[PDB]
């Protein structure tokens, strides 16, 4: 039998540097994980041990940290080139800066093929982008050939900014004729590599005849066999074996997100390209694997521009930005409003999945806000100013909560009001009124939440049994500040973008901000 | 004596096409005024009649209409070249797209000198922008030479986006050594051409010794001798003669704004370059002057790209945008909120003077909002969609009003509530509560307005004798919809940017909008 090792990443989301275990900034330098330098170490070791190896990425390298804000994809081409990826599928985030932001930094500089069979170009763009991404690629591997076909979420127009000259076709209908072309070319080992989410990956394994293995992304799905090595709870075994409509066992794999795991799948094929066994598990890239010094030296070199960005003017304020603890731990503060508005706006512009692309409610612990920003002089705000406001190195995560849970979180927000501690919440898309003369646990007297999805979009009373989607710091999603009910009762929690980056890009895009105290939080 | 005719424009604000008498879109094609084609006719006629003629622009050609949104300054270089301007001073709006947006479209393409003596470049920019604008230029005119020195408002960093590598120095201190250089060169006829406002222009005429004539802008100042030909009321005679500290009569001139007038000043000089007389008046460019057909043919040709922009996707909405009359003439509607938020945000980003750069209150007649925009499909908003919402061809103007005036405007808003007419106001930066059970004229029971300039920026009760600055349609500033108290009582009214353009660029910059009904207007 001929054995192929597939190494794969997906939804790296600009985590070029090593991170903490939850994908936020690495605070404890000896428990960090992921990053491209550590990835390279582990990939090089397997390439030395195994004769036939492919390294694939299933999309969403773009977006998430200062690396993408400053380098805009040039860092993705440079470091994926340095790692010698064999192919990549386009994900939705690859369109976040429009087709122009995809063609220049990435499609023109990458030294490997970039694939998607279901994106059709038209008008003027068609001979402009022509051949810059491919529906399939035949790759030699050792003494054999493997074909790779790409696909990208049809939800891309609602998530990103691909423009009106690209059509996203149904994946299975677009994939079948390309796999048929590979079969006509006598390629008998075919990987479908793409970015549509685990549900669609399972449907492709079942329905696209000729596909031997599916390597996917988009849904941040973690699969693992046996006792998992970190906090992620697996959605199924790895590989997740799906039997096809033509009765073959098709391994389906994904490797969570954020470059925290390297997916590692070994497949044995018979002489006719049928899979006769498959086994593996994602490898946790934790600090027991050293960062490769030649990649890390390049990371250090590229970081100099990022460190320089710290003093650059992002925008201006026309108001004093009151991030003092005497304000933000006690009442509505306009710095809290600004940060919640940024959290919302960034996720609406750049959402990771449709499930989250209408989120319009935000809570933020006031103890998370650590400095004011004065408008004298000229009102200039820089990254360095924001880093003093948000110094903890966190992310702004997405959670789905029952109303009863959120009501308990607002009771917790004032249960010991007056003690100057950090759990008092600033909000966006929420109007709350407290009556502090009432018993702890019964101080919320009105709690109305923005409803975006409906007749006349508006604030409506929170309902205990309805479910709501909220953006908030990772620190609160994990139950910090005593918000144990959030951690214990939430229905879904996805990690999101790095925090200072999110606020800096919001100010960059607004240019002039004027947040004000406007009645989001009242006391009666 | 040697006689020089100075023709001059300032604060054209992207009004390349002819306009209505108030600078908004030309609706009645036979009462239109201004535009570059008509300007060219009148300038060519004077060039044929007079031997020594200079055509100067004192700044703020950038910004104001779709022409600048689509062409970003290339239209300014092209048409000022076609008119054969002899020189231009930089104004604040020339920095609205940053130094990069100034260097490429304008400084590199202009065929005339672009001047400013008080802008100093440093760091990397210094040898990059070097020589692309000049502190002075010596120009031959007929058989003599005239020197021109430029200057630009020190308020530019607070109005625009010139970056932190440009320093704006005090104008009189920067101008004096450059005028001294011209004197050393034996130039004895010196025009100071610049963009700092009439107050500063008068101080330059008094204090910069050697300046013969000041040609200014920025403050949209209209000067005229005798009975004025249109609606503008003159601030003084034209020219406005200032005696200098060295006892010379220095004509100071400006020509309003929007290309509506061509300034026309004749100066006689003795052999030593002393002004021995000066006379003139701005010429109203009204429809008695034909549009020049060679310039208009080019305007038509360049318009094709603008007409094409009408179908281009600007951004997306995630909410139904309710611009129906049943909503917007009766209660808060999220289309009204969106348009007021756009009006505010655009003017904060791109304000014409410091006087207006903190405006954070907006009123908008609900009868001005003429269509909803559905989110199906994909939520795409185009210029054409917005043109259906805002079809009247107006501008969003700046007014300063006493509180008592604004309170009367809110009483007018509901004085015959229920009759479905268009005077009901949508708002931004204002919370109003009405009690419709009370007498007409006494229905406003709460009226709180955002105060940006203060301790903890916030909504505070309107005070009858305080003065407030508000952005609103030209149609309301001129007393439309029965708001005669606004027209009759306002303290200052400046025309602003064209309306669909303002909303389109706001959506372009926000990318995804989600306006909602949030309690700006309540009934008790
Ligand atoms: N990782 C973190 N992210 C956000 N806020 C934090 C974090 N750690 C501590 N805080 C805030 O700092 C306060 C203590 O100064 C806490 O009550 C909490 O509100
Ligand atoms: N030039 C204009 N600008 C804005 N709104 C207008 C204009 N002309 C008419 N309207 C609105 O149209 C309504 C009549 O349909 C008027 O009551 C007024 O609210
Ligand atoms: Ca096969
Ligand atoms: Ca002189
Ligand atoms: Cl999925
Ligand atoms: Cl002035
Ligand atoms: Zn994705
Ligand atoms: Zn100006």
């Amino acid at each position: 039998p001929w054995e192929l090792t597939i190494l794969h990443t997906n939804d790296v989301h600009s985590r070029l540097e090593q991170t903490s275990e939850d994908s936020s900034k690495c605070v404890d330098a000896s428990r960090c994980m992921g990053g491209v330098a550590r990835l390279f170490t582990k990939v090089q070791q397997i390439r030395r041990a195994e004769p036939n190896v492919l390294l694939l990425d299933a999309g969403d390298q773009y977006q998430g940290t200062i690396w993408f804000t400053v380098y805009k994809g040039a860092e993705v081409a440079h470091f994926m080139n340095a790692l010698r990826y064999d192919a990549m599928a386009l994900g939705n985030h690859e369109f976040d800066n429009g087709v122009e932001g995809l063609i220049e930094p990435l499609l023109k500089e990458a030294k490997f093929p970039i694939l998607s069979a279901n994106i059709k170009a038209k008008g003027p763009l068609a001979s402009q982008i022509s051949g810059l991404y491919l529906p399939y690629k035949v790759l030699p591997v050792g003494d054999e050939v493997v074909g790779i076909v790409g696909y990208t979420s049809k939800e891309t127009p609602f998530l990103s900014n691909p423009g009106t000259n690209l059509v996203f076709e149904d994946e299975i209908t677009a994939l079948q004729p390309e796999v048929d072309k590979l079969k006509t070319l006598n390629v008998n080992k075919i990987i479908a590599l793409g970015h549509s989410g685990f549900e669609m990956d399972k449907l492709i394994a079942q329905k696209v005849r000729g596909v031997d293995v599916v390597v996917g992304g988009h849904s941040n799905t973690f699969l693992y066999t046996g006792n998992p090595p970190s906090k992620e709870v697996p959605a199924g075994k790895y590989p997740f074996i799906v039997t096809s409509d033509d009765g073959r066992k098709v391994p389906v794999v994904q490797a969570y997100a954020f470059g925290k795991y390297l997916g590692y799948l070994k497949i044995e094929f018979d002489e006719r390209g049928n899979v006769i066994s498959s086994h593996g598990n994602p490898i946790l890239l934790d600090s027991s694997i050293p960062e490769d010094p030649s990649i890390k030296a390049d990371i250090n070199k590229w970081r100099i521009k990022l460190d320089d960005y710290s003093t650059q003017e992002l925008g201006k304020t026309i108001v004093y930005l009151d991030g003092s603890s005497q304000s933000c731990r006690f009442r509505e503060c306009n710095m809290g409003n600004l940060i919640c508005d940024a959290m919302i706006n960034n996720n609406l512009r750049h959402a990771d999945e449709m499930f989250w692309n209408h989120v319009s409610m935000c809570i933020l612990n006031g103890g998370g806000i650590r400095s004011p920003i004065d408008e004298r002089n000229d009102g200039t705000i820089t990254w360095e100013n924001l880093a003093a406001v948000l110094p903890f190195g966190g992310t702004f995560d997405l959670v789905q909560l029952k109303g009863s849970t959120l009501k308990k979180a607002f009771e917790h927000s004032v249960h010991r009001y007056g003690q100057s501690t950090g759990e008092f919440l600033q909000v966006g898309g929420i109007h709350v009124v407290y009556d502090l003369s009432r018993k702890p646990g019964d101080r919320v007297v009105k709690l109305d939440v923005l409803c975006t999805a409906c007749a006349v979009p508006s604030y409506d009373p929170l309902k205990m049994d309805e479910v709501y989607k909220v953006i908030l710091p990772n620190f609160l999603a994990n139950g910090g500040d005593g918000f144990q009910m959030i951690k214990d009762e939430l229905l879904r929690h996805d990690s999101g973008d790095q925090d200072i980056n999110v606020v800096s890009t919001y100010i960059s895009k607004m240019k002039v901000i004027y947040p004000a105290v406007e009645g989001r939080i009242k006391f009666s």
